[PDB]
């Protein structure tokens, strides 16, 4: 599924473009009434859904995500969010949701239909085939909604790990096996990594990982126990960090050894993307409530799609046993 994975990197960059546009454009930045965040959430997920169906017919129906494909505007009208095929038709759809705000509608349509040619040269070398009939996909369009809206571009990271800020925002795309429930592929995209103070332009970073039939490949990792917990965490060296996807990326990058979440408020789309990348590095995610009584998280069966009993994300099972000993 390397050919699919290479495509999922493009759309994540396309998604990150939408994220970066909705904060750097004047009209989009200004935006039961008008809810721009859900609009931006649905739009990103639809872009992913349509682009994949376009490249791989049949994949459209297998793509699942955090948000619905439907919105309710200020008039109360329910709009099915289907874009294109032409750029002109997408403007008509968005103006319905945006009450008629044509400057904002055209601003989005240009970004949505904008071509992007993102390709890791290392992945072109790889030739793996996965039956399209066994793949399901969990999408989290923009994770860490609260941090994205506030938009703190000035936070100082506490020993590599940001407590908050736009760095905690991630685009999360995860592919899994329908029959078994094991995650196979994962794409994590930070739309906001490093901003130039003078130009105000943000630069992002894309992370990928594939684990299929014993073959484990992942993206090159930049160089440089540590536990990361969320801001609301209330269960007894620990760091507070915002974003479900982010804290998982902190275990991937090696900035943290353990990511523990006790509550039942994360879902399949919050963890699928990261799980697969961790899996390719010889790690994973285990049900916290089960470990307190190693069972991995499944993504095919429901409970509904919440990870009930929390999770412990680990990069090394040896590190996990060391943490399981102390606690
Ligand atoms: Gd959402
Ligand atoms: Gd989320």
């Amino acid at each position: 599924m390397s050919d699919i994975l290479q495509e999922l990197l493009r759309v994540s960059e396309k998604a990150a473009n939408i994220a970066r546009a909705c904060r750097q454009q004047e009209t989009l930045f200004q935006l039961f009434a008008v809810d721009f965040k859900t609009l931006a959430d649905v739009l990103v997920q639809e872009v992913i859904k349509e682009n994949m169906e376009n490249k791989f017919p049949g994949l459209g129906k297998k793509i699942f995500g955090e948000e619905s494909n439907e919105l309710t505007n200020d008039l109360g009208e329910k709009i099915i969010m289907r874009l294109g095929p032409t750029e002109e038709e997408t403007v008509a759809l968005l103006s319905k949701v945006l009450n008629g705000n044509k400057l904002a509608s055209e601003a989005l349509a240009k970004v949505v239909h904008q071509d992007v040619f993102f390709s890791d040269p290392a992945l072109d070398s790889v030739e793996i085939n996965i039956p399209q009939d066994i793949l399901g996909i969990w999408v989290d369009p923009i994770d860490s909604t609260y941090q994205y809206i506030k938009g703190s571009a000035d936070i100082t990271p506490n020993q590599g790990i940001f407590p908050s800020g736009l760095q905690c925002v991630t685009v999360l795309i995860g592919v899994y096996d329908i029959q078994t429930g094991v995650p196979l592929m994962g794409v994590i995209n930070q739309p906001f990594v490093s901003q130039d103070l003078h130009t105000r332009r943000w630069k992002g970073q894309c992370y990928w990982g594939l684990s299929y039939l014993g073959t484990n490949i992942h993206s090159l990792l930049p160089p440089v126990v540590v536990i990361s917990t969320s801001e609301k965490e209330t269960i007894k060296r620990i760091f507070r960090a915002a974003g479900a996807g982010y804290k998982s990326l902190c275990v991937i990058l090696g900035l943290a050894d353990i990511y523990i979440f006790s509550e039942d408020t994360t879902f399949k789309w919050d963890s699928c993307a990261a799980h697969a990348i961790l899996r390719a590095m010889g790690g994973g995610m285990v049900d916290l409530k089960e470990c307190l009584e190693l069972p991995q998280l499944v993504y095919h069966v429901g409970n509904q799609w919440a990870n009930k009993g929390g999770l412990i994300a680990y990069r090394s099972e040896k590190q996990l046993e060391t943490f399981l000993s102390r606690l």
